[PDB]
């Protein structure tokens, strides 16, 4: 159902929030082998959570939910392009560039802060 897929959505997305804090923590202490190790959970993380995103966006549009495809499209388009931040986040850490990781690390913060205030939103819209 649409409130069923929304839920595992916001679920995925939370454990998205758990590992990048991890990986925030291991940043903080130096640890490269747990930051790889993080990079690489949050990075199957992106494809399970697209797959869900897109399902929903779908099936909104076919209810025409018209307040919650506005907000899907705004929290679709935030997840798209913050790929882009995501992989300049790679990058920085193939070349073992701290001050750009630790960056993109406070970019993406505020993404996922922005994100979780649109998931708020749709939850109210369905």
């Amino acid at each position: 159902s649409i409130k069923s897929e929304f839920a595992e959505g916001a679920a995925v997305f939370v454990e998205g929030v758990a590992v990048f804090l991890t990986m925030m923590a291991a940043f903080q202490n130096g640890d490269k082998e747990a930051v790889a190790q993080y990079l690489a959970r949050g990075a199957s993380l992106y494809t399970r959570h697209e797959e869900l995103l897109n399902r929903l966006l779908q099936k909104l549009r076919r209810e025409g939910n018209k307040e919650a495809v506005t907000l899907m499209n705004e929290f679709t388009a935030t997840f798209q392009t913050g790929k882009s931040l995501a992989n300049a986040l790679i990058a920085a850490f193939k070349n073992g560039d701290d001050d750009s990781f630790e960056s993109y690390l406070q970019a993406i913060w505020k993404v996922i802060a922005k994100m979780a205030t649109i998931l708020d939103q749709i939850a109210k819209a369905i």
